[PDB]
């Protein structure tokens, strides 16, 4: 365990004031953990906001989309912000934050190419694209057609875009 | 493991403090150890206290047939009801844990997904335990036999609202915003 | 194996902490700058009004992680000086250079390498942004920094206050 | 397998080297790199934040290693107004010398049957340039001239402890009180 | 950690015996067990170096720097360290136990005894030179003889060994 | 090398039977094993191709695009492939096997057949298309139905292959 | 590693294959594929050399793969040539269908050799399809009942050259010639 | 398990593929690398110093690989006098294209359920530069516009064997003519 | 699996060897490097009066070894024509660069590489005599091979031949 | 093999030549190899030359002077030829060819430096040592003192210490 | 691997064009498969002319004490003396073998190096193989049994002066210059 007082994280500190880092590849054992704490949150107090640090490439859709469910579930809103990166499975959970308390780093990028039986495959990219449309609040059309390229977004293009609501500052201007 | 301070100063992990609430997760393969893990939760809370609930969160694979089933024997023995939540997905065993859960009280979230398939020492074995998991699935959901045995040979897998119609879950848990 | 101080039971790092320092050091990369990160979080929340100071010793590594350091630096209102010791390269010079102005120092023996290593036309697009950062920390033109840069060339203490990627060289005491 | 030691108060547990630390006392051990420096210059760090006018005891016992690590552990040595003791057992070899030759001047010690070697393994114009840096600091952590540093440091030979006394690396031998 | 008690990471078998000035050193001689040996040695002398440490040795040999750096510290700290070689001392083992406070170097009657070392290579008889010199001071016995017996793979009873010098008295069979 | 002969490397089991026109296609299907097959069946196409070709399938299956290879190699030369399966085909082996030469597509009485095709989402839809396409053509049934039973992981008897059409006659158990 | 002969017409011959010469065949090891098609290859090169000389086909295996197994049944089969089988060491499992499907009146073993055999083995009720199949091969070479070879194979118990005449799996014994 | 051919003269043996080779046959095969290259250029040499007036037919089917070791083929092909024919069997993809497509004009054939991708896989500013230089040689060898190439080959689609006749990179799709 | 002709059974590189013609391929290391060398003894031996063709694509690799080939080219009296196909960087620039003046070719798309990746005093004699051998095989001088090594960077068959590595740059006659 | 035509290697048809390479580390493998090629040749005829070109960074002392002894102990006489480099028992080897018949390519290095129970190592290291000199006309006293520094020597140096008889030409001039 | 071609066309490696010579190869540890490569070449020369002697280089650390033996015994069974050329080093069997050698026919090269010294299922069989491969060192050279068995107790390596004085061959070989 990393800063440590006595088991006692840096995370945890953190935890007491709601705030859960999203962090690594999404994979079922993180995504667990990410999903017990906001059970654990939302049991405190279902009214305080919760604040989602995501930091992630992607990875297995399963535990992204529990990720996912879970938030939608929860009375409290989960508010999100991209750090660094977010990809694949990173772009759905992050703009499937409160509509409104979507944030990201200025420097980040963003990448909703979703990489993945075949027939099932294509349905669970549909799925997720049907996602990225509702967050974003544009045509589905336009995303399975700006998802087929890998390219990255900046923190502006996601503003434009619809995945976020506003970019961090730099206070040190 | 994030961890959870109570203050009268002991420290729980997080899974820990979830437990003091009476809720279980069952997440990855099923295997003797996590099992075992699981069957010791369940024994305990049950003790505690009989009357309240259960709240087993089933995020799994599937895996062992003996270890899923030692799970499903003690949801089954023990009195306190055992409500089931699916989260991201529930195949093979998982499913036979999950739709055992006390009816009424199966649940799944909008986006998970269901697979009955049961993939499987003597060839005629393997058959009696293929038909026994098959005839607590269909007890489970309602269903015929032949039924499930003709749908649990394919590698279908099945949304939240299929799951429902076909009588594994009593509920599609709601999208709040 | 890392040494306890009680008080009640911090590790050597945590115990620093309560002063409101954090250490920096081996390769940048996702966990370890997530780390760094929940620190400097959790040490605004507790007073943004008190300075924070971030010791570093890296080769360097991923752009992602270490710009997510800048950032989060840059986004808290509390200052953060950086102390530079042994080395920083790459992205470590990225994350030195951008403390608060006149609150960035450099161990004498210590070096600096403003090289920075890395889909082809995105790598481009990455460089120019970390060209333009370093420029800006140092008060120094786009085309100079490029030009410094494309060398594997390490500097001095001495050589780094020139550029002006520090402000400080702290003391040979003995 | 690292022993812990009970004390009781108002009941605490230290492991036999965060009990040391108690006395100010670290351990440099093994090979010197980014991670074990970083724990020593921590320590450093918090004694001397605790009491600049008490000293602190750097036992140590490397083959040395990190050029870059080993120059931020000298540098906070030196940096922090408290003196830094330095006691070589067993060997202190290449980055372990230029460390231990820096701890405050008549306060360097070295056990009889250890070992030391000064000579520093080594992109081309840049290795040169940092041997000329540690042949610099060994020059004036001992008062000999650079030139002969370099000389003696290259020939690959180790010195006993009575050799490295005669060098001015050290200050001290510690006894045989037994 | 092994049997373990936490407290009113945890509270060993070993740390138990060490609240007793009982210090165990096993396996081989390397830089890692060697610093929590030194590191126990200069605790219990600091506590009080009035009182005896009694070092048990049991050990195939190993690192000569890291086995020299616990007998200086033997050597250095006032209080006794009296050594109790069970089941095999060999090599820098038995240069290790070898020197005990005299007078309280003991063995158990079939533990066995090797003091032959396996080893740039001025530099290797320099260091073995070291060694047969301390075994000398050590045993009462020459350097020319301690050269010819360590040239050999001769394991030594505990009865040889305290004819040799190397030892002070055999631990007794006591359930005669 | 197995069993071989040198000369008047060496002249093995395969290479005998080559010179009667035989190739026998095993293991699992990928590209090394598959340029060896092409190459086998242009040469014996140069050397003449009014005579038949007898090409040996025992394969769990494999690559689709090696087995694609051979298959449109098989369809290129004039010289009719017959194919016979001995053990197992399944998946590119079904697809390679049941496009030899009509008529002269075999099958051994006891041998196991599966059409069940395992696998960029679009494009692996996308080749199972054809494969699927190429069975329905091989077999006189429709794309549907094969599409229906592919998706099932049934082995198929001699007899249910001969009469799904993907063989032509089954080989005799000539013991009786 | 094995050995070289020369025979006249001037030709290099491995052992293996002089012996082909005189059609033997020698099938030993694991039934896996890459042995399997190697039996086989040889076994058609037999055929075609000439469809009606008898091919002898050693057996010393503990069995394995079915599909390879029953591949070589069948191509043995196919064949019009009187396959002739001789035992040695050990024929289990699919040895003992490969071995019993051998030309009546000419299936032969050695005094030593044992025999076994229980047969152990992707989906569920193809495997008990499959079992059925290599009993119903076991009970017409060896002319009894399915039913009884069903609980005979059950047992895991090793047959003698003599246990395995009694049953009907062989018809000869070779003899001790010293 | 390459097997041989024995050619009775005066007999000799050659392997299938340098069999294959007499008849200026090369195969192609595999990922496109510095070793596979050489032996491909080794016989491109060959052939066309035998004889610069009979063609040469290059069998390919390859993931593709090294731009440096694919552009050397490429390079061979076109400086031999010596027309080079280029056959996709199964795909060519990325290296594999550059190369197929580089066969003399009109002879550029390919079976029809073989596949075709022209997406190349890529220090920064030379990245750019040889990807300009790939497009442009595909440009060339399908009478397009390299912007329309730069457009299609970032889109990381497969192309059916119609698909690359309608683009220009083949000439012709060889039949079923069984 | 390397193709075979018969004349009798020559591989197809001891096939090319009859005509005189030697592949140098992948990284210059003992092995391989000791094998051109013998290659070109035995060439040498044959005819010192008839020329040797060298073709030359590799990354580079042991300065000992690659040294050891120019030595070699260099000793024989039998000219030795270079060929560039593919690449030629490091080593394989000051092997294929020490070809006969006026035999020294490269292939259209061919790419050229100067710089000389790599004791630290006799490193940097290493590269010195390195660049001393590249200036000499150029016409250029040792200040300007010197800067434009330092800097990582490849050059086009027309760039290589201004520079006067090669004499020309073969046809693409299709 | 390489260069093959028929396992008749590149380096079978020197031999035909009388020419032996020695090459990569010397370990026991290729120091028989080179053994066998030595005695064949003499067998052959003792009284032309055989050449024998060395390429080698070092290695087993006791595979380096078997070589050694071999090479004096047949009557022919070998001439060496150090091409890249030579070092630990490669100088050993080069050295001790038939004087007057030593020969060194001009880029190549030369390392005198042998690197190595204890009291036994001496001895060899000391038997190398006065090999050195007997082949250099210097003195052990010098070659002891020059070979425990880890310095590379020109051909120049090589010749100026006497291990060898002439520096090959660049006849390309 | 080097070949060697000889005309009237057909191709040796070295050792093979050696062995046509008489001249055998015992090199690298001793083990069954190389020792049976050595007992083959003995069989077949000396069945091919047992009149002409045959020439066994050593160069050996030593090995398997069985499969030394085997070669000791195949040296002494064979017709034709065998004459032993160490060359490099003779440790342990190597010196069994190489000093079995016909006497008046036992070479080492002036730089070889040899040693006696014999390192070793249960212990009195290894004890009983001990005395036997002393009991032939011994023999060999003409020393006690007693000599022998305290030499062999330690490492000392000898050099080719020391192996004849003691008596394990017959002549050091010269060097020419
Ligand atoms: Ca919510
Ligand atoms: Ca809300
Ligand atoms: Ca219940
Ligand atoms: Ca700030
Ligand atoms: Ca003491
Ligand atoms: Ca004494
Ligand atoms: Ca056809
Ligand atoms: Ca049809
Ligand atoms: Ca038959
Ligand atoms: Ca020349
Ligand atoms: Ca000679
Ligand atoms: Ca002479
Ligand atoms: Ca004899």
């Amino acid at each position: 365990m990393i800063p440590v007082v006595i088991s006692y994280d840096i995370y945890s500190r953190l935890l007491k004031d709601r705030i859960i880092m999203l962090t690594g590849p999404v994979e079922d054992n993180m995504a667990n953990s990410v999903i017990a704490q906001l059970l654990f949150l939302d049991a405190q107090d279902s009214t305080k906001d919760i604040y989602l640090y995501v930091n992630t490439p992607g990875g297995s859709v399963s535990a992204g989309l529990a990720i996912v469910d879970t938030m939608n579930f929860i009375k409290a809103d989960v508010q999100t912000i991209v750090m660094g990166m977010a990809a694949s499975m990173g772009t759905v959970i992050a703009s499937s934050g409160a509509k409104g308390k979507r944030f990201m780093l200025p420097n980040a990028e963003y990448m909703i190419h979703q990489p993945m039986a075949p027939e099932h495959l294509l349905k669970t990219r549909n799925t997720l694209e049907k996602i990225l449309a509702e967050n974003s609040g544009q045509s589905m059309e336009k995303v399975h057609a700006d998802a087929e390229r890998d390219n990255w977004m900046s923190a502006q293009e996601t503003l434009e875009y619809g995945f976020i609501d506003e970019i961090m500052a730099n206070n040190s201007l």
